[PDB]
């Protein structure tokens, strides 16, 4: 029904291996530390976690301008204006700062993130706050300079504790939308630079990566800033999209194929900002994103029809070379990937598993009949060193994966392995209801058991490419023998 050619001799991106990544949101926080119904200890989640491994598990947000390691009465900037309540001559001076005052991110809590986050095989990726900075003056001087105190803290800590060998680092969060010093692209870029001369200092907190600036589509003003200002070291530029508002949205906003092309728009605006920079090429990551911002779309983006959206974005991102991809969140707001209380994972959570086992870094361009949209089709190499696929596929088999939000069964014409042999991996609502909170691999539940994942049951009943109305999968071809896979 739907022509597919895939350009498999042709390599058009090269992903990171830990290609995967979590958000932990840093309104988690509070002025007393994690709020208590917040699970970062259970063995439960490590398994969780680890199913999504090697990947990112990112501390950070809006809230990390206020996030303050090891919080006491003695704090630095308890008597700042920027971290008190808002008064008259306060209340306008901001861009849209929340007057919150401060967060406390305790020594345990820390030591239990770094715990986590080695035991799971990902790295931490922290987010510093950027709004301690000195020289501003109320209605007189604009101007401010960051102030790595605050930061050193937590480095000497980390250094005194061992810490560093899994962690990376960025600093502040969407400046352009939220900031109490109204930063600008040039004190951005600055910032960064700052940052990099401490974290000289600390050589065993500086080998891996250090990102920013957290923008979105409306921000990539603050990418450009990065580049001129700072571009020289840092590893990656984090962007944060979403396709809608998810507290306007329904069911049908997140079956709608024209959103799928604001992720591209997003890509194709970084690349024109960047046109005159020595940094055109650097590495994208997508250090915050979902479908849904405001917290998503309760009782639509934590159940199956999340899904559509969530694979498209995984491949896409790969098809233009956007290294990782974090996920808001792994719990809290409509668009977590476990239940913030049971930790029990929801249908997007084993979607990204899946992809996980059978989706590799390589990644090959395809060529789809379908001006609708409706169906979508990626084709990377299969990933041969899962616990599902370690000595079950070998290099040079291609992973084949799509969605229809069609209400049309769809046949993906693949003439070019016609005859090889597929192992397909089906994803449907329990129920056949696309708000099921449960998801069916091959008409089988994906659930735990005393904290195990559940063995991926491949269906070799093969024969063709074909996806029912309003689903998902990936086609694993065996015998591909890809020669770019090898
Ligand atoms: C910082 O930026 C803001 C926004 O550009 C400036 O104006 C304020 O914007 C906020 C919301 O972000 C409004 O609620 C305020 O009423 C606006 N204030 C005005 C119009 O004065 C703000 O003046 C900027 N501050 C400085 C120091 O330049
Ligand atoms: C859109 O936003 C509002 C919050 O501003 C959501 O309504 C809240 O829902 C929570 C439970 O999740 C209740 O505790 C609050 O009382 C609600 N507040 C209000 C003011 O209604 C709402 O669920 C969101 N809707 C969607 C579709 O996501």
């Amino acid at each position: 029904e739907i022509a597919v050619t895939i350009d498999d001799k042709n390599v058009i991106a090269s992903v990171s291996e830990s290609f995967h990544g979590v958000a932990f949101d840093a309104s988690l926080f509070s002025p007393k530390g994690l709020w208590s119904f917040v699970d970062i200890t259970s063995p439960k989640l490590f398994k969780l976690l680890e199913g999504l491994s090697p990947g990112y598990f990112r501390v950070g947000g809006t809230f990390a301008n206020w996030l303050f390691f090891d919080l006491d009465e003695n704090n630095k900037w308890k008597d700042y204006w920027a971290f008190k309540d808002k008064t008259p001559e306060t209340a306008t001076i901001t861009r849209r700062w929340l007057f919150r005052k401060q967060n406390n991110l305790k020594k345990e809590t820390f030591d239990d993130l770094v715990k986590l986050t080695k035991g799971s095989k990902m790295r931490l990726l922290f987010d510093l706050n950027a709004e301690v900075r000195t020289g501003y003056e109320i209605g007189k001087k604009m101007t401010s300079t960051w102030d790595s105190s605050e930061a050193e803290k937590l480095f000497k800590y980390c250094v005194s504790k061992g810490y560093g060998d899994n962690i990376d680092w960025e600093l502040g969060n969407e400046p352009d939308h939220t900031s109490a010093h109204n930063l600008t692209e040039k004190q951005v870029g600055e910032d960064f630079k700052a940052l990099h001369k401490v974290l000289e200092k600390y050589p065993t907190l500086n080998k891996g990566s250090l990102v920013g600036p957290d923008v979105g589509w409306m921000g990539v003003s603050y990418v450009k800033g990065l580049a001129d200002g700072a571009g020289d070291h840092v590893t990656a530029f984090t962007l944060h999209q979403y396709y809608f508002d998810g507290n306007t949205s329904d069911v049908s906003t997140y079956l709608d194929a024209t959103y799928f092309k604001k992720l591209q728009q997003l890509f194709d605006k970084v690349k024109d900002v960047l046109k005159n920079s020595p940094h055109k090429d650097k590495p994208l990551w997508l250090g915050e994103t979902s479908s849904g911002y405001n917290s998503g779309t309760k009782d639509v983006s934590d159940r199956y029809v999340s899904g559509f959206l969530t694979l498209d974005k995984l491949g896409l991102s790969a098809a233009n070379n956007v290294k990782v991809v974090i996920r808001q969140t792994i719990y809290n707001g409509y668009y977590g990937l476990l239940d913030k209380n049971t930790l029990e994972p929801n249908p997007d959570y084993w979607l990204m598993h899946v992809h996980n086992s059978l989706v590799g870094n390589t990644v090959f361009k395809v060529d789809v009949s379908d001006p609708t949209n409706k169906a979508r089709v990626y084709a990377q190499c299969t990933k041969t060193n899962s616990k599902h696929t370690q000595s079950r596929y070998y290099k040079g088999s291609l992973t084949i994966f799509a969605l229809n939000v069609g209400d049309e069964d769809v046949t993906l014409k693949i003439d070019q392995y016609s005859g090889k042999k597929i192992y397909s991996y089906i994803l449907t609502p329990e129920g056949g209801q696309l708000t099921s909170q449960k998801v069916l691999l091959n008409g089988k539940e994906l659930k735990l058991v005393s904290d195990q994942l559940p063995e991926l049951n491949a269906d070799e009943s093969k024969t063709s490419f074909t996806l029912s109305p309003k689903t998902f999968g990936f086609f694993v071809v065996s015998d591909a023998n890809v020669e770019a896979c090898k």
